[PDB]
Order: C-alpha cells, then sequence, then structure tokens
C-alpha cells in the first residue's frame, strides 16, 4: 500500500488517513510543503530564464550568419528547437501547475504536456546521437566514396523525429500512458504502476533498451572511434604543433561531451539498479523523479557545450549581441 491509485493517476502517498486527493483536482500538500512547491517553481523559473535565451539565440544568430548554415549544423539547430519544446511544453506548464500545487489542466492537458515535454527530451537525446554518428562518418570515413551533404543532414534530423515519436506517441494510443509524476505537477511516461491494460512493463523494457542503452552505445562507439582516428593521424604528423593542438582539443571536447551525457545518463541507471535490487520498498515523490529533476538542466548545459563552445557560434553571438560590432 505505497500510494493511492485512481483513474489516470498514481499519487505516491498512502490514503489510510483519507487526505489524498486527485492530482487533477486539489493541491498535493501532503507530498510536500507549499514552500517546496515554490522551490519547484523557482527551479522551473531558473530553467526558463536560462533555457529560452540560449536556445532561441542559437536560432537567431543562425539567421544572421551565413557561415553557420552548414549541413553538419542542422542537427544542432534541431537540438535548439527540442530544448524549446522542453522549455515551453514542460518547464512553463510546470511553473504554472507548481504554484497551484497540482496538475490543473486535467487528464487532457496531462497527455499534451506529457507528449510535448517527452518529445522535446527525446529529440534532444537523438540529436546528440545523430551528431555523434555524423561526426564519426565525416572523420572516420567508414564509407569508401561518401560525402556528407544537405540531404544526409535532413535525413538525420528526420530520424530524430521518427525516434522521438516512437517513444512519445504510444502512450497516447494504448502502450503505456501519461500520468502526473513525482509531486504531480507535470506529466510523463508511467514507470510507477504496472498497468496491465496498457502493457507498461514491455514499454519500460523497450524504453530501457532502445532509448537508453542504445544511445549510450552509439555515442561511445562513434566518439571512441573518432578519438582513435584523430590520435592515429596526429601520431603520423608529430612535426605539426597545430595538428597536435587540434588533436588535444578534439579529445578534450569529446571527453566533455561524453562526461556531460553520463551526468544525465547515470542517475537513471543508478535508480534502475536500485529498482532491480532493492525492489521491495516503496518510493516517495523522490522516486526516481530525481534523475528527471536533474536531466531538465540539459536544456541549458547541452547548448552551452555543443553550441556556445563551438568556435564560430561564439563569435557570431558576440557580434549579434554587440549590435554588429566586435
Ligand atoms: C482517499 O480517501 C478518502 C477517504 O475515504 C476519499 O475521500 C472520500 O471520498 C468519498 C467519495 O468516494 C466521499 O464520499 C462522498 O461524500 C460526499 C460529501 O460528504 C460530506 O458532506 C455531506 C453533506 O452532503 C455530509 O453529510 C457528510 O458527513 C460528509 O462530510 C457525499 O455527497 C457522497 O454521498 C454520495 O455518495 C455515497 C456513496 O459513496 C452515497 O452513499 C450517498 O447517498 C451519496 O450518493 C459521498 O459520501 C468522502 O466524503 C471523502 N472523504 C473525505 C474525508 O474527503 C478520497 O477519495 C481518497 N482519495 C483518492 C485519490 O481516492
Ligand atoms: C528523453 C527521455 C524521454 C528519456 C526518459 O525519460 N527515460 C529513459 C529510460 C528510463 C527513464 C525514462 O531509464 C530507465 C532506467 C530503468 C528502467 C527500469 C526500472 C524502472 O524505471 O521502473 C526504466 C527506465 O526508463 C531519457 C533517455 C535517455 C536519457 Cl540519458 C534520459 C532520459
Ligand atoms: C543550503 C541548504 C538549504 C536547505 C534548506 C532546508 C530548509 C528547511 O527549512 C525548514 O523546513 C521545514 C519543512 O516543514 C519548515 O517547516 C520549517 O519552517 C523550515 O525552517
Ligand atoms: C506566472 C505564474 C502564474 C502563477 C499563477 C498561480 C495561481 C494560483 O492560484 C491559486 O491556487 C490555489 C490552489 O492551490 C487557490 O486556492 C487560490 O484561490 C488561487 O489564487
Ligand atoms: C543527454 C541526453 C539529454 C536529453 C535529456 C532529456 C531529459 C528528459 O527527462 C525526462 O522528461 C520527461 C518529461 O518531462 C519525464 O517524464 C521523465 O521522467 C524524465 O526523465
Ligand atoms: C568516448 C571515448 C572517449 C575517449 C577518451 C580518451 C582519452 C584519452 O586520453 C589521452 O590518453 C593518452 C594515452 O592513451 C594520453 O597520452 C593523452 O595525454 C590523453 O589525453
Ligand atoms: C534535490 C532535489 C531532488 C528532487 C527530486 C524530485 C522530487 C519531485 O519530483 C519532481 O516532480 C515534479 C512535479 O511533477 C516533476 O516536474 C519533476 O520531473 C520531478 O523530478
Ligand atoms: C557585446 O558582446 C556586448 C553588447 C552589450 C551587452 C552587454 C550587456 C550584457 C548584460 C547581460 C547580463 C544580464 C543579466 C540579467 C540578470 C537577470
Amino acid at each position: 500500500m505505497c500510494g493511492t491509485e485512481g483513474p489516470n493517476f498514481y499519487v505516491p502517498f498512502s490514503n489510510k488517513t483519507g487526505v489524498v486527493r486527485s492530482p487533477f483536482e486539489a493541491p498535493q500538500y501532503y507530498l510536500a510543503e507549499p514552500w517546496q512547491f515554490s522551490m519547484l517553481a523557482a527551479y522551473m523559473f531558473l530553467l526558463i530564464m536560462l533555457g529560452f535565451p540560449i536556445n532561441f539565440l542559437t536560432l537567431y544568430v543562425t539567421v544572421q550568419h551565413k557561415k553557420l548554415r552548414t549541413p553538419l549544423n542542422y542537427i544542432l539547430l534541431n537540438l535548439a528547437v527540442a530544448d524549446l519544446f522542453m522549455v515551453f511544453g514542460g518547464f512553463t506548464t510546470t511553473l504554472y501547475t507548481s504554484l497551484h500545487g497540482y496538475f490543473v489542466f486535467g487528464p487532457t492537458g496531462c497527455n499534451l504536456e506529457g507528449f510535448f515535454a517527452t518529445l522535446g527530451g527525446e529529440i534532444a537525446l537523438w540529436s546528440l546521437v545523430v551528431l555523434a554518428i555524423e561526426r564519426y562518418v565525416v572523420v572516420c570515413k567508414p564509407m569508401s566514396n561518401f560525402r556528407f551533404g544537405e540531404n544526409h543532414a535532413i535525413m538525420g534530423v528526420a530520424f530524430t523525429w521518427v525516434m522521438a515519436l516512437a517513444c512519445a506517441a504510444p502512450p497516447l494510443v494504448g502502450w503505456s500512458r501519461y500520468i502526473p509524476e513525482g509531486m504531480q505537477c507535470s506529466c510523463g511516461i508511467d514507470y510507477y504502476t504496472p498497468h496491465e491494460e496498457t502493457n507498461n512493463e514491455s514499454f519500460v523494457i523497450y524504453m530501457f533498451v532502445v532509448h537508453f542503452i542504445i544511445p549510450l552505445i552509439v555515442i561511445f562507439f562513434c566518439y571512441g572511434q573518432l578519438v582513435f582516428t584523430v590520435k592515429e593521424a596526429a601520431a603520423q604528423q608529430q612535426e605539426s604543433a597545430t595538428t597536435q593542438k587540434a588533436e588535444k582539443e578534439v579529445t578534450r571536447m569529446v571527453i566533455i561531451m561524453v562526461i556531460a551525457f553520463l551526468i544525465c545518463w547515470l542517475p537513471y541507471a543508478g535508480v534502475a539498479f536500485y529498482i532491480f535490487t532493492h525492489q521491495g520498498s516503496c518510493f516517495g515523490p523522490i522516486f526516481m523523479t530525481i534523475p528527471a529533476f536533474f536531466a531538465k538542466t540539459s536544456a541549458v548545459y547541452n547548448p552551452v557545450i555543443y553550441i556556445m563552445m563551438n568556435k564560430q557560434f561564439r563569435n557570431c553571438m558576440v557580434t549579434t549581441l554587440c549590435c554588429g560590432k566586435n
């Protein structure tokens, strides 16, 4: 008797005292104090205030600078848009519901907010995967006579939308479901109840394999091969101080990206390990929901790492912010 079941929701709190209410109808102040809901709002506010400008500005300087509109950069614009889906589909709604202490948009808004917030995070995830694949193809040259062009980059972007719909759409049509999660102010995939009617167990496994294990393998293989190729070529040109510098910075960037991906990936894996083993006990509004709580900041640090640390983007944004000069 861990929580309180109901149609379209699972409140992680026991109703033996009779105080539990539907997360669509009344505040959930038995899960957390009102000030903790306010701090949830403050965190959404921080994410909006940092996440909208960085991601919008990425779209804005691309319009003003012709050099940024290369095919290899299409996937980065895709990343900016996906983060905007997280900011408006997810962070903005949650700021508003947070301050009511419950999900005031009803089960319909739950499917909407859950879809768009999940879509945004999924497009982002597969953008990092596709970018790693593209860089691997361009550097390691695994195809004899291949040249990465505009059409290939469009396939890459379309591929992320297909993968993102593959995760976000089934819960609308019967495989798993969207329900309020954690403090019940935002909606997501249901990893919290085994709903035999929506086959939740098979979807969690599909999510864990296809959208969690595979992305890590692809990112590690592609970037490992790339660093191997770059270090090999530099070894044959040790007379060039610049080639060695380029090799060092490529390696240091790949480390940063992989470390950043792990910082978002490992908390989910640690929670899994605490579900596999330690399966008995319940889990409060801090389920899990802790990996979700911190993965949200990827809408801020991913554009910082993949765009603001890009050599050309930075100069173009300085020029744009500096009213044309500098
Ligand atoms: C967690 O657990 C709590 C406690 O069990 C649940 O809250 C109860 O929910 C039930 C509904 O299933 C509520 O029952 C309904 O109460 C209505 C109001 O009752 C108060 O007001 C009347 C005056 O109208 C007073 O006389 C009375 O003493 C109460 O204080 C009634 O209108 C309802 O009556 C109708 O339905 C019943 C059958 O359920 C019929 O017998 C009646 O004839 C009539 O048709 C009904 O009694 C109950 O009040 C809630 N209790 C509390 C403390 O809130 C939560 O639902 C549960 N949480 C979740 C998420 O499931
Ligand atoms: C982009 C989002 C939509 C996507 C996402 O939301 N999830 C990814 C898969 C996830 C959590 C949900 O991880 C799990 C670990 C263990 C179990 C079984 C144990 C159980 O949770 O019951 C289920 C799991 O589902 C995600 C993917 C990649 C990363 Cl890096 C971050 C998030
Ligand atoms: C830098 C670390 C910040 C930790 C903030 C902890 C704040 C705890 O603050 C306490 O929380 C209680 C919760 O019921 C309130 O009832 C108390 O009034 C409040 O003092
Ligand atoms: C930009 C953010 C806008 C936040 C608007 C929050 C409006 C909260 O609205 C409040 O919700 C309570 C329920 O918890 C009601 O009891 C109050 O009557 C109501 O004022
Ligand atoms: C390094 C990979 C970056 C992608 C980060 C995506 C973070 C998505 O985070 C997910 O968002 C969903 C909707 O808010 C929630 O329902 C999930 O519980 C949460 O883990
Ligand atoms: C996802 C794949 C990430 C690969 C990161 C490889 C980091 C290697 O690190 C490098 O190792 C060399 C020795 O082999 C040292 O000589 C270099 O100084 C060091 O930068
Ligand atoms: C150090 C702080 C850890 C907080 C762990 C998360 C506890 C609440 O869980 C949160 O509920 C919110 C409202 O539904 C969701 O938007 C978040 O994704 C979820 O993390
Ligand atoms: C060129 O690069 C500089 C042009 C003029 C911009 C200088 C002002 C930047 C201030 C940004 C910081 C605002 C912080 C607001 C805190 C809420």
